[PDB]
């Protein structure tokens, strides 16, 4: 779960793309009944159901695609407070950057 995991071009940082590809992967594989959304329990251990709810606008009580890279964006926000539109290896170690690793792993 390091950055090179996520870093396919080889410049030792995650961008946007990098991050939202990986969080691509990670909900395809998490959506293992093939629904095309995530609930509570295929997230346990990742997402909580309480910070389920705060990334799901239309409370149905699941993420689809959409709805699960939009979290991913502002996570990587989120671990990236010097808005220079990459994640480093001391950023992705931060408190904020593991909640990015939870959701792109
Ligand atoms: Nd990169
Ligand atoms: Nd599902
Ligand atoms: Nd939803
Ligand atoms: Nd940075």
């Amino acid at each position: 779960v390091d950055i090179a995991a996520f870093d396919p071009d080889k410049d030792g940082t995650i961008d946007l793309k990098e991050a939202l590809a990986a969080g691509s992967a990670a909900f395809d594989k998490l959506d293992p009944d093939k629904d095309g959304t995530l609930d509570a329990k295929e997230l346990k251990g990742r997402v909580s159901e309480a910070d389920l709810k705060k990334l799901d606008p239309d409370n149905d009580g699941t993420l689809d695609k959409k709805e699960y890279l939009a979290a991913v964006e502002a996570q990587f926000k989120a671990a990236n407070p010097d808005n220079d539109g990459t994640i480093d290896a001391r950023e992705l170690a931060s408190p904020a950057g593991s909640a990015l690793v939870n959701l792109i792993r």
